[PDB]
């Protein structure tokens, strides 16, 4: 975080090791639950980008999640760069990587955050990190198939492929994944295909289903 | 923009008629100057997407410019959506559905939603994001209409002169400049901005060389 000293200067305040301790525990206990996001946002109140990164590599053991977070950060950074075109000539305005803390110093971070007008790089980067965590949660959650729907015009075989791919990426028990495939494949098919599929009979299986809806 | 009740709610306050009148005056007076952009940014501080659209409706009579803003906005909105794909799953009680491009442009979103995004912890700064799109648009407008745009049209060292001529004239046509300025552009800047080898050939032509004669002279240079 940031604190004002008696000179008026805005200076760094380390995130308490007890705040870090609490963050690692939340992750150990609730990893991939949506509850992680609000906790992260509260834990990281007032964070500079460096603070955010301190928090991030404290759970660095989540190699798979970390690569996904980073790919998402890179994407938001590029979008920032897009809508804030650079301008040479001559504090510099931050690029995406400066907001992510990769190409900026702590001093520069404090400088943007407390400038006039201020550029809240801490809040921007926290939002980007939230986008990454949401992606991860969403991909891993059983809830990801409950809401899948075959498009109104979507070819049934395309839908099937998407269905199984989404299911495969979920971290869920086999019993739940089996219940989903047996129930929700036909249940979440579009209006026109559903009708066709139900009329086949309860013993109808995947290949007959795809032939029956082929063309629609 | 956004203000807090004594009862603690973040509510919307319309842009002041004096801020609006100032912005309208800036556009009236500062035609298409680079100066418009910094002013627009100052005047639109804190604006929600609704407020930004309010400012634009006030200067909407500039139809060719509004058309340019529309195309920019549609383009940026389309990229936002590519970067932010729709996610159909349920929204957790402590999450907030992300805005779409059209939500940011204020088209498919409500003031209440805009305020909900803007004041989230941390924000989803839809006012600032939409403001950036508008600014991208304004920069494209000034760059297109300003007589300044042709000045950096320079023939490449290996560019066929006919291609350079096309670029030059296309840029010329799209500018809002007086005829006497455009006459200087065609009669002197075109040669001025030719590459070293073509310029030397062009400058050794007669008093009344026609553009067709120029193209003939510089073919394969
Ligand atoms: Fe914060
Ligand atoms: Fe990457
Ligand atoms: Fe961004
Ligand atoms: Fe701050
Ligand atoms: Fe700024
Ligand atoms: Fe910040
Ligand atoms: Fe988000
Ligand atoms: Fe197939
Ligand atoms: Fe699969
Ligand atoms: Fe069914
Ligand atoms: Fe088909
Ligand atoms: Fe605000
Ligand atoms: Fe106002
Ligand atoms: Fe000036
Ligand atoms: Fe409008
Ligand atoms: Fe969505
Ligand atoms: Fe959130
Ligand atoms: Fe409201
Ligand atoms: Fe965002
Ligand atoms: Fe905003
Ligand atoms: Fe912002
Ligand atoms: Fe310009
Ligand atoms: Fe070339
Ligand atoms: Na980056």
């Amino acid at each position: 975080p940031i604190v004002q000293n008696i000179q008026g200067q805005m200076v760094h305040q380390a995130i308490s090791p007890r705040t870090l301790n609490a963050w690692v525990k939340v992750v150990e206990e609730k990893a991939f639950s949506p509850e992680v996001i609000p906790m992260f946002s509260a834990l990281s109140e007032g964070a500079t980008p460096q603070d955010l990164n301190t928090m991030l590599n404290t759970v660095g053991g989540h190699q798979a999640a970390m690569q996904m977070l980073k790919e998402t950060i890179n994407e938001e950074a590029a979008e920032w760069d897009r809508v804030h075109p650079v301008h040479a000539g001559p504090m510099r305005e931050p690029r995406g990587s400066d907001i992510a803390g990769t190409t900026s110093t702590l001093q520069e971070q404090i400088g943007w955050m407390t400038n006039n007008p201020p550029i809240p790089v801490g809040e921007i980067y926290k939002r980007w990190i939230i986008l990454g965590l949401n992606k991860i949660v969403r991909m891993y959650s059983p809830t990801s198939i409950l809401d899948i729907r075959q498009g109104p015009k979507e070819p049934f075989r395309d839908y099937v492929d998407r269905f199984y791919k989404t299911l495969r990426a979920e971290q869920a028990s086999q019993e739940v994944k089996n219940w989903m495939t047996e129930t929700l494949l036909v249940q979440n098919a579009n209006p026109d295909c559903k009708t066709i599929l139900k009329a086949l009979g309860p013993a109808a299986t995947l290949e007959e289903m795809m032939t029956a809806c082929q063309g629609v």
